[PDB]
DNA sequence: CGCTTATGACAGCCGCG
DNA sequence: GCGGCTGTCATAAGA
């Protein structure tokens, strides 16, 4: 097979590379890697090798990386630019694997674990590892099973085996309900004491290295305790056994780094490829959201569920494993990261990076061409103008159609050639509005031009646009295969309901690309068996697929955050501005056009149809739309819905298209590509006194939405960005109080909407305590205390904090309040036991006994319903034109 | 090296018969 | 006592 590497490292002068020889066993080798930099030479003298910009470069070969590292450092000292890739290790992975790899996920050992550590002092810090680590389950991909490692004497209790047949029973029957699919893959080794179980679980490492590291929190906890407790038991010289290579390293706090070893903390692969931002991130919650299931419950608190429920105790370490690996079933960032990894040849980490993922591609790329990378130049971080978002009158919209412009950024760099080898000029700007409504001198008739002054080679193709550019035909290349591979899912599927019971083999087709017509029907009539084969074939072409052009699209997408990031060796502070400015004209510059092209065909005159814009996006009112043929002709709703989405395609569309035509000939730029697709369709119910939506402000709105990009909703989407129901912070009763309160006025009406608020006011004090209570996260909290009591400038959570500790000190059963943790919030009345305005506890959990009953008995519900439900809802109420309550006075509105 | 553009909940001034 | 400001802190999108 194809050779393909596993890890890399470079420790002195040499690489350390785990791989699959072609044999597909794992193997590991030490290599005295000869790296090549570049300098700039004179004309005169033959070369091969050219930097960006086409200035000649003589190539050093160095007999050692510390002879380049040196090298590079001479050079900066004289003066003079160092070219080439100065990590070595991108460099020898570029060198030794010089062609598309294709990797088999079957042979990369993928380790999945999780530890449990017993302690009555709270949270057992990484850092010291002052307890014995009780138990281990490690799951390792290749063998496909769960090696469980017990210990049955520690200072905190003597305990029993665990016992699998009680594990794989039912809850009722005081089971633990392990999965019956992983029941048989659970291997049970119990231990006497814990430096048998270490020293057993270190042996284990070495059989069985892991090259790939996951888990939830692994990084922050598992990791480092478990080489902290080594370490501290045994040697150092023990611990760093944990490394194929002998070697380790810290970082910020106790982050441990594992040489050899690629960890990916799931926690932390699921902040970056999942793309939801959910209120928590434990392995619970996500689990819940995830599987519909989170972890095994139990009772009492996990630092006694050891000694007075073992049982539970290992299978509940066994199932937290299980659920990570349920997880990546789904979301499968693991494959993720490795197809990315192996697509720009870095290291399976550095997928954390796209300043490093964009590095390795460019210079992957640059390096076919015989071309020379740029040094990585020093910048001073220095902000700059981002997007646009415009001021919107707070109101009620009925009617909105909202447009959004394809991959922005991407393709504004494309458009006008941005890269720093394509500059050509500057020119004098004029302000941005003058552009905006093409008032200003043309920029140049020779230069592709952006608003902030910058112009830039048409006549050359630049390094940056080309690799974008080549990655977009990546994109919809591979988006083609499974695109086609779908129509063959129907062709092989229903050739199931009459085919024929004829024995024969599963053809052998790409289904990359459409069947052929000579061999289409030939399928019709095969067994059930090919065809059944015919079928799970098109599922992985379709499946492959899906995973390349997702990688596609997450590298387009992260190619502005290198280019602004000023450690990025392709940064330039122009460049990136020119991105942003050109965005900002472009979508005022269209919203200038949309309006003008609406009130030409509605006869109106400087009638405003934007309502709103933001990056990429605008909103239009489509009310005069609606009243140039009457609302009351239509049918029902899809009729006006239907009505919207045919004027935006055969009238609106074609006036956008032609309106950033302009503006590409107006900066001259290299290529037009300002794409606009209609998004949204909003409105109240036909025949409904509901108000279809609301802008509050910038970022806040709300839009009763009956289609998307042509997707017509069986019923309306409440579509809600920015309100305090969409803030985690908001209480749970009040969060769902208030999405009812919009979906009433915005689909039913004021009236609806009364009745509701009138209601909610009426039960508010018969609601769970825990889920009117508002929640936040505690920081600092060390910073704004004294004593117990609240220091200067103290927050409000913060300050609710303390006068727990104060209530509960002197109490180590009581739940304590970490920092950085979240935690409930309640308001208390004036003169109660607490000597404070306000409590609060840890989240998750109920308040402990002892001061719930008085909290309870001095919650202050007006002060909690006011401020978290009513101060909000007058907010929407206000910009809507609405009244919550009745008889409720028009002056109210004024400012005096 | 794994940021902008924003809003809102509070705390703490200044000023005014 | 509140305005009308100036900070700190806490939170969402999208790239």
């Amino acid at each position: 097979m194809k050779e393909f590497y596993l890890t890399v490292e470079q420790i002195g002068d040499s690489i350390f590379e785990r791989y699959i020889d072609s044999n597909g066993r794992e193997r590991t080798r030490e290599v005295e890697y000869k790296p090549s930099l570049f300098a700039h030479c004179p004309e005169s003298q033959a070369t091969k090798y050219f930097d960006i910009y086409g200035k000649p470069c003589t190539r050093k070969l160095f007999a050692n990386m510390r002879d380049a590292s040196q090298w590079i450092k001479r050079m900066e000292d004289i003066g003079l630019e160092a070219l080439g890739m100065d990590d070595f290790k991108l460099a020898y992975l570029s060198d030794t694997y010089n062609y598309e790899i294709k990797y088999d996920h079957t042979k990369i050992r993928v380790a999945n674990f999780d530890i449990e550590v017993t302690s009555p002092d709270g949270f057992p810090e990484p850092s010291q590892a002052k307890h014995p680590i009780d138990a281990i389950t490690h799951y390792d991909s290749i063998d496909d099973r769960f090696y469980v490692f017990d210990l049955l004497n520690s200072p905190y209790g003597n305990v029993e085996e665990w016992s699998i047949e009680i594990a794989a029973k039912l809850q009722e029957q005081g089971g633990d309900e392990v999965p019956s699919e992983i029941i048989d893959k659970i291997i049970y080794m119990p231990f006497d004491n814990e430096k048998e179980l270490l020293m057993e679980y270190l042996n284990f490492w070495q059989q069985k290295t892991p090259v790939i590291l996951t888990g939830w929190n692994v990084e922050s906890f598992a990791i480092p305790y478990v080489y902290n407790r080594i370490k501290n038991i045994f040697g150092e010289s023990t611990a760093k056994r944990l490394s194929p290579h002998r070697k380790t390293r810290v970082k910020v706090g106790e982050i441990i780094t594992l040489f050899g070893i690629s960890v990916l903390d799931y926690i932390d692969l699921y902040k970056k490829f999942s793309f939801t931002n959910q209120p928590s991130y434990s392995l619970d919650y996500i689990s819940e959201f995830e599987l519909n299931v989170g972890k095994l419950k139990y009772d009492g608190p996990i630092s006694k569920l050891r000694e007075s429920n073992h049982q539970r105790y290992i299978s509940y370490n066994i199932i937290a494993v299980y659920r990570v690996l349920q997880i990546d079933a789904k979301r499968q960032f693991i494959n993720l990261s490795l197809d990315m990894g192996y697509y720009a040849k870095i290291q399976i980490q550095s997928v954390f990076s796209p300043i490093k993922t964009w590095d390795a591609i460019i210079f992957n790329s640059l390096k076919e061409q015989n071309k020379v990378i740029p040094q990585g130049r020093s910048h001073p971080v220095q902000p700059y103008p981002g997007a646009f978002v415009k001021e919107p009158i707070p109101n009620r919209y009925k009617y909105v159609m909202s447009f959004d412009l394809t991959s922005l950024y991407p393709s504004i760099i494309r458009q006008v050639n941005i890269s720093p080898e394509t500059i050509a000029g500057t020119f004098k700007v004029a302000p941005l509005h003058d552009y905006i409504n093409a008032v200003a001198e043309r920029p140049s008739d020779v230069y592709s031009c952006s608003p902030n002054g910058m112009m830039y080679y048409k006549d050359r193709d630049g390094v940056v646009p080309t690799e974008i550019t080549k990655v977009f035909n990546q994109r919809k290349e591979h988006k083609g295969y499974m695109l086609a591979a779908q129509r063959n899912g129907e062709i092989i599927k229903e050739a199931l309901h009459n085919p024929n019971l004829s024995v024969d083999e599963p053809l052998d087709v790409d289904y990359r690309f459409d069947f052929s017509d000579e061999i289409k029907e030939k399928i019709k009539k095969l067994s059930a068996k090919s065809l059944n084969e015919m079928l799970f074939r098109a599922q992985r072409t379709e499946v492959a697929g899906m995973t390349a052009q997702i990688n596609r699209k997450l590298l387009i997408n992260s190619l502005y955050g290198a280019l602004g990031n000023v450690w990025f060796r392709y940064y330039d502070l122009r460049n990136a501005t020119a991105i942003t400015t050109f965005g900002q004209m472009a979508l005022q510059w269209i919203e200038r056009k949309v309006n003008e092209y609406l009130n030409e065909v509605c006869g109106t005159e400087g009638e405003a149809f934007v309502l709103y814009g933001d990056t990429d996006s605008i909103y239009v009112s489509a009310d005069k739309i609606i009243d140039k043929v009457g609302e009351s002709k239509f049918r029902d709703t899809n009729h006006w819905v239907d009505f919207l989405d045919k004027f935006a395609r055969e009238r609106m569309e074609p006036a956008i298209d032609r309106g950033f035509r302009e503006m590409c000939e107006y900066m001259n730029n290299k290529q037009h590509l300002m794409f606009m697709d209609r998004e949204a369709i909003a409105g109240p119910p036909l025949g409904s006194k509901g108000i279809g939506g609301f802008w509050t402000g910038k970022k806040r709105y709300a839009l009763n939405v009956w289609d998307m990009e042509g997707t017509r909703y069986a019923e309306p989407k409440l579509k809600i960005m920015g309100l305090e129901t969409q803030k985690s912070s908001t209480p749970k009763a009040v969060q769902k109080a208030l999405k009812e309160c919009i979906r009433r006025m915005l689909q039913e009406g004021e009236e609806s909407l009364q009745e509701y608020f009138k209601e909610f006011e009426k039960e508010f004090r018969q609601l769970n305590y825990i889920s009117i209570a508002s929640v936040s996260s505690a920081n600092n909290i060390a910073k704004y205390d004294v004593g117990g009591f609240p220091g200067p400038k103290c927050p409000f959570h913060i300050r609710g904090i303390l006068t727990y500790n104060r209530a509960i000190k002197g109490n180590i059963d009581a739940p304590q309040v970490v920092e950085g943790e979240k935690v409930y919030v309640l308001p208390l009345r004036e003169g109660n036991p607490f000597g404070d305005k306000c409590i609060a506890w840890p989240s998750g959990t109920e308040i402990t006994d002892l001061i719930k009953d008085d909290v309870l008995h001095w919650m202050d519900y007006t002060v909690l319903l006011e401020k978290t439900f009513i101060k909000p809802l007058e907010g929407f109420t206000s910009a809507a034109k609405l009244d919550y309550e009745k008889k409720a006075s028009l002056f109210d509105m004024f400012d005096f």
